[PDB]
RNA sequence: AAGCGCCAGAACU
RNA sequence: GGCACCAUUGCACUCCGGUGCCAGUUGACGAGGUGGGGUUUAUCGAGAUUUCGGCGGAUGACUCCCGGUUGUUCAUCACAACCGCAAGCUUUUACUUAAAUCAUUAAGGUGACUUAGUGGACAAAGGUGAAAGUGUGAUGA
């Protein structure tokens, strides 16, 4: 179920890479510590981002914030990830 | 310090 | 890389849809070279995705004019080939710091790449001395 890392999507897709990727590290950052932040333009990839939480606990606590949360004039839809991210597994 | 200057076709970002 | 749009609500850990508009980046590595006017596709090699393509410059070549050398003095007009602070032709003889590519590893940038250092090697043309040979007439001191 919960996982280290969190999926968030319906993010704005005309924000570049770098700026989303250090705005949500602006609110992300006192759920707990923050080990990378993926973010991807591509096709499939675009408006999406994977946050790596090093406690578990952290990551829960964002879902339940951060839920809905307009982020970029859009609502913010958080999940867990599926599978366990390459820096935590590995 | 004159195989040297420039950039807009092309290519890459 | 950026802005608009069409399209995408998509679970990944070296990049990763399209069109148009805009911005950035690459875009010649050294040697050598200027009496003047015209003309023109301006010399030499090194390298090897673009050193491609475009445009500008240019000391080249050619030609004519101009001023000169050499043809054993030296004045003058031709004739012959040259030179534009150098200068007939051939056979030889040094000198003339090549740089980039390459490998490498530091700085800067979102990136394409950029700036600099280090390591080692390789030229061609030309010109600058030297050595032996071979090149005019006509008229006058």
């Amino acid at each position: 179920r919960p996982n280290h890392t969190i999926y968030i999507n319906n993010l704005n897709e005309k924000i570049k890479k770098d700026e989303l990727k250090k705005s949500l590290h602006a609110i992300f950052s006192r759920f707990g510590q923050i080990l990378d932040i993926l973010v991807s333009r591509s096709l499939k990839m675009r408006g999406q981002a994977f946050v790596i939480f090093k406690e578990v606990s952290s990551a829960t606590n964002a879902l339940r914030s951060m839920q809905g949360f307009p982020f970029y004039d859009k609502p913010m839809r958080i999940q867990y990830a599926k599978t366990d991210s390459d820096i935590i597994a590995k």
